């Protein structure tokens, strides 16, 4: 199964409109469109996409793509996979202040919830509303970011331990001792999500906001019992979703993870060795990557010339992905 691919364009942001930057973007049905403002005398380079998502705008447009669309189209069909009995994992990729905090966690009113809020309410949403008294669920969470090869639980920063990544001999990467809990509606898992968003390492270069050198990532583990009055074994299906918000990838090393998340991407679709024991990251996503999961990323765009560059590499990244195809 491949990766799915969408790519995002923001707004312009502050910086952009303080320069009078113009738009060198442009989208129509799954292409994504890009000038180069120093050089307008070349040919504008397109790619395609699963989705090319035009948010510069606002919600006023008819055009706008919405965190509802975002999430109906990857989220929705993510988390159906996660009933299937698939893990799966979705990633947001991009420049720094390219829109991946809001794509992946968004802001919450205004309907502007991004992915993970709207699947964990669609998760219990759909749990709450089972009638086959056969079924029965459970769903622990856990979250943790990655600053510099370094992983911090952000569910219980009442502990300074660098947690330390393991190999288990059989069963694969994990963080030892990250706490996972069990939650039973969807309030509880917004409160840990909150409380774990604040959490996150913050940095004096970004005007002291979080820092655009950590990765969060958002695991929930969800067990699936189904019970017949018959043999009176009870079946269990496992599923394992990973939603993860990227440093930026152009905002015990700093941008390890980030460079070795670049070449694991451009091996896996050249393949189709890998380096992803370079990397905490690339490691702990070892299956999420070419492993047994159904895999999406997004790509957070700027809009902006004077993130041309950036953009274009975030673009090309994004086409590569497109081409890796995991094993499930
Ligand atoms: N689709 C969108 N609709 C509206 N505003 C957006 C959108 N994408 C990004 N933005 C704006 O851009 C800013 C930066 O995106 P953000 O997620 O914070 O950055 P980063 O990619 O570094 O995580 C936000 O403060 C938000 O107001």
């Amino acid at each position: 199964a491949s990766v799915k691919v969408a790519v995002r364009v923001r707004p312009f942001n502050s910086r952009e409109m303080s320069r009078d930057s113009k738009c060198i973007i442009q989208m129509s049905g799954s292409t994504t469109t890009i000038v180069n403002p120093k050089q307008p005398k070349e040919t504008p380079k397109s790619f395609s996409f699963d989705y090319s998502y035009w948010s510069h705008t606002s919600p006023e447009d008819i055009n706008y793509a919405s965190q509802k669309q975002v999430y109906r189209d990857i989220g929705e069909e993510m988390l159906q996979h996660a009933f299937e009995g698939y893990n799966v994992c979705i990633f947001a990729y991009g420049q720094t202040g390219a829109g991946k905090s809001y794509t992946m966690m968004g802001k919450q009113e205004k309907d502007q919830q991004g992915i993970i809020p709207q699947l964990c309410e669609d998760l219990f949403s759909r749990i709450n509303d089972t009638t086959n008294d056969n079924m029965s669920y459970s769903v622990e969470v856990s979250y943790m970011e990655i600053y510099c090869e370094r992983v911090r639980d952000l569910l219980n920063p009442k502990n300074k331990g660098n947690l330390r990544v393991r190999e288990h001999p059989l069963l694969g990467p994990y963080v030892e001792d990250l706490s996972k809990l069990a939650v039973t509606s969807y309030n509880d898992i917004q409160d840990l999500m909150d409380s774990g968003n604040k959490p996150r390492t913050v940095a004096a270069t970004n005007m002291n906001e979080t820092s655009s050198r950590s990765h969060a990532v958002f695991n929930i583990i969800f067990t699936q019992k189904r019970h017949d009055a018959e043999t009176n074994i009870t079946t269990e299906k496992v599923s394992k979703i990973s939603l993860v918000d990227l440093a930026g990838s152009e905002r015990a090393n700093i941008n390890k993870s980030l460079t070795t998340l670049g070449k694991v991407i451009s091996a896996l679709a050249e393949m189709d060795f890998i380096p992803y024991r370079d990397s905490v990251l690339t490691w702990l996503l070892r299956e999420n990557l070419g492993g047994n999961s159904r895999t999406a990323m997004v790509a957070a765009l700027s809009p902006a010339d004077i993130n041309y560059d950036e953009t274009l590499s975030t673009l090309r990244y994004a086409d590569r992905a497109k081409q890796i195809r995991n094993t499930v």
